[PDB]
């Protein structure tokens, strides 16, 4: 997806 590699804040996103 989209932020889907760390570190983000919504990893399920």
């Amino acid at each position: 997806g989209c932020c889907s590699t760390p570190p983000c804040a919504v990893l399920y996103c």
